[PDB]
């Protein structure tokens, strides 16, 4: 069903995605296919070595290029945005074809995991697997069939702030086998072991069904009520510097060193209550999308302008992929539920890491629009020109998708974000944007640590 493993092929009618601008052009589509293949062949999946900043920074070019194509970017804009973000990339790894073939021995496949030098080797392995058994059997063998290999990969798609699942979501949404292999390959080369421990232990505990299942929105609220969870982190994770040079680093990591060290049992107890009903997946999927907008767009602080949290917004951008998992006939209801469970448990981990900010939808709702007469089409067009690495446009496109998936459920209490507030959130997001949102890989327009009062000091007061 997907475009070939061996090339990117988009179409404004056949592959426009779940949410997009009105009148997508062939000219823009051809430019997008050119820049994606340049990215695949020339750039690595990580923009930094792990020791530079302490954790890997990720290559967002595939995400950014596709997103601004979907939001109606012209070919000049696609090229400009791609060229600027190319400048800080690492050089692609070498393909060794004998390793690509040897990876069919599960012992070899396992030996290569978590090693970034294998990224293109795994891309080629997953292309070969998709061609051998088809993409649907690949989702079973490498993600949901419950084998040791699929269970291992299911944790890895969340590693590195969920970029594996963002990539996989986008590969399915835009119907690209070449991008699906990239996404499995991205996940295979991560080695953030605490995701494996957290998600495996949370799933084991959930089997006991000790306390009633709750919608994600209610579990976001339960996390804040917990003394250990609400105090488990610190703004210091965003202020730590290297002793010699004073350079920013994440040598301490909020989840590994804060949340799971200080409030492991308490968070696992909350996580264990996010059990999804396999007979109610359209609503449960919409509910997870709404809960991501709730915890992210809600993370506001009077009297400051509306700002979006860089770590929390990965909840919104990852959440879209569950619309594709839902639409996939080859996945069982039980498999689709288990995917939502993992994702929502990671949203709780991420949320606790940023100080569990108390939602202020009242403050978000009163956001004054910088510009008059802004609807989604206006916001989409502005997002095309925003000069970051894609996070602003992905946030805006995935909030617009959530508004649509929430519309059937607007009257239900577990859906905290009601219909008018999604466009308000979108305006708030683009209005927070500046003329110089980045410097190389450094972001300036997003708050880090929204749940700590001191994070807000550099944000202006709403006039
Ligand atoms: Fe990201």
């Amino acid at each position: 069903e997907l475009a070939s493993t061996s090339e990117f092929r988009f179409d404004p009618e056949r592959t426009p995605g779940l949410r997009h601008a009105k009148n997508l052009t062939d000219e823009s589509t051809r430019e997008l296919e050119r820049v994606l293949e340049e990215n695949h062949s020339n750039h690595h999946i990580f923009t930094t070595t792990e020791d530079h900043k302490g954790v890997y920074f990720h290559n967002h070019i595939a995400h950014h290029d596709i997103t601004i194509w979907a939001l109606g970017a012209n070919p000049s804009t696609i090229r400009s945005q791609h060229d600027r973000n190319s400048l800080y990339q690492r050089q692609a790894m070498v393909i060794q074809d004998s390793v690509v073939k040897d990876m069919a021995d599960p012992a070899v496949y396992k030996r290569c995991l978590g090693r970034e030098e294998n990224f293109l080797n795994y891309c080629r392995f997953f292309e070969d697997e998709i061609n051998r058994i088809g993409y649907q059997a690949v989702l079973q063998k490498y993600l949901v069939d419950g084998s040791e290999i699929a269970d291992d990969m299911l944790c890895r798609i969340y590693m590195g702030y969920v970029h594996g699942i963002i990539h996989i979501g986008m590969a399915l949404e835009f119907k690209q086998a070449r991008l699906l292999a990239e996404g499995f390959a991205q996940a295979a080369v991560h080695h953030d072991w605490w995701y494996t421990e957290y998600l495996t232990q949370s799933e084991e505990l959930a089997r006991k069904q000790e306390e009633p299942a709750l919608p994600l929105s209610d579990l976001i609220d339960l996390a804040r009520q917990d003394d250990a969870i609400r105090n488990c982190s610190t703004l210091y994770y965003h202020l730590q510097k290297r002793k010699v040079t004073g350079e920013m680093c994440l040598d301490l990591e909020p989840a590994r060193d804060g949340v799971l060290k200080n409030a492991g049992p308490e968070l696992r107890r909350v996580a264990a209550r996010y059990r999804v009903d396999p007979n109610d997946l359209e609503r449960a999927t919409a509910e997870l999308q709404n809960a991501a907008v709730y915890l992210t767009a809600g993370a506001q602080r009077p009297p400051h302008i509306c700002a979006f949290d860089f770590f929390l917004l990965h909840s919104v951008t990852s959440s879209i992929g569950h619309t594709m998992f839902l639409a996939e006939p080859s996945l069982s209801n039980a498999q689709k539920a288990r995917l939502l469970e993992y994702t929502g448990r990671v949203f709780l981990l991420s949320y606790a890491g940023q100080g569990s900010p108390e939602p202020r939808l009242d403050w978000l709702a009163s956001h004054p629009s910088r510009l008059p007469n802004q609807g989604w089409d206006e916001v989409f067009d502005r997002a095309c020109y925003h000069e970051d690495d894609g996070h602003m446009c992905k946030l805006i496109r995935c909030m617009a998708h959530a508004e649509e998936t929430s519309r059937p459920y607007d009257h239900l209490p577990e859906f905290r974000v009601k219909q008018g507030l999604f466009l308000t959130a979108g305006i708030a997001a683009i209005d927070s944007g500046t003329d110089k949102p980045m410097d190389g890989t450094k972001h300036f327009d997003f708050i880090r640590g929204s749940g700590f009062k001191e994070a807000w000091e550099r944000f202006p007061l709403r006039t």
